[PDB]
């Protein structure tokens, strides 16, 4: 039914991402018409290992505790033209999520940056991108579709390091079978 890919450096899904570098994501629905096209999709930064909830946020508050500023989030989306001509109803709702709404009909494309780098919750944690697809015909706490993508954040282009160093394009997120359980989305106190 659905299916997202993830444009960065080659490595179920296993790619590895430069802190504050934007990395293009497309949304596409493989039913629909109108004025039933639009779906809502949630784009998360959330941890691999399925850690209890608890455990999670507490990742998340020692993260946010050590940035230069309480604004910083983990997740960030890019405004560029060919990302928001396909997307509408952008909300940052969590510091590790982004809400938008795009047209089935139409390809999504999205440009986004993780702020966290995989060894920033210790003094490496196996970190993912979830895509969350709900009706947009409903309040239903459980989306249509559910995918991942396991991801390693790198400084300084450690991502093109780490790939040269083994040797010495499109990533396609795999569907997740369980709609029941529910992301750990972090919002800190301000």
């Amino acid at each position: 039914t659905f299916q997202y890919t993830l444009e960065a450096t080659k490595s179920g899904p296993m790619t590895y991402l430069n802190k504050g570098q934007f990395y293009a994501i497309t949304l596409s629905e493989t039913c629909f018409r109108h004025p039933i096209s639009k779906v809502r999709s949630v784009v998360m930064v959330v941890f691999s290992e399925d850690k209890n909830r608890d455990e999670q946020l507490k990742y998340w508050k020692y993260w946010h505790s050590r940035q230069h500023t309480a604004k910083q989030r983990v997740l960030d989306i890019a405004d560029y033209k060919e990302s928001f001509n396909t997307i509408g109803n952008i909300e940052e709702i969590a510091y590790n999520a982004v809400s938008f709404t795009w047209d089935v009909n139409e390809e999504a494309k999205i440009f986004i940056t993780v702020n966290c780098l995989s060894t920033d919750f210790s003094s490496g944690l196996p970190l993912m991108i979830q895509i969350d697809t709900y009706s947009y015909n409903n309040r239903s706490n459980k989306p249509i579709h559910r995918a991942y993508c396991q991801i390693k954040v790198f400084c300084d282009k450690g991502a093109e390091r780490k790939i040269r160093d083994e040797e010495r394009d499109i990533t396609y997120f795999k569907t997740m079978p369980d709609l029941h359980s529910q992301p750990v989305l972090f919002i800190p106190d301000v």
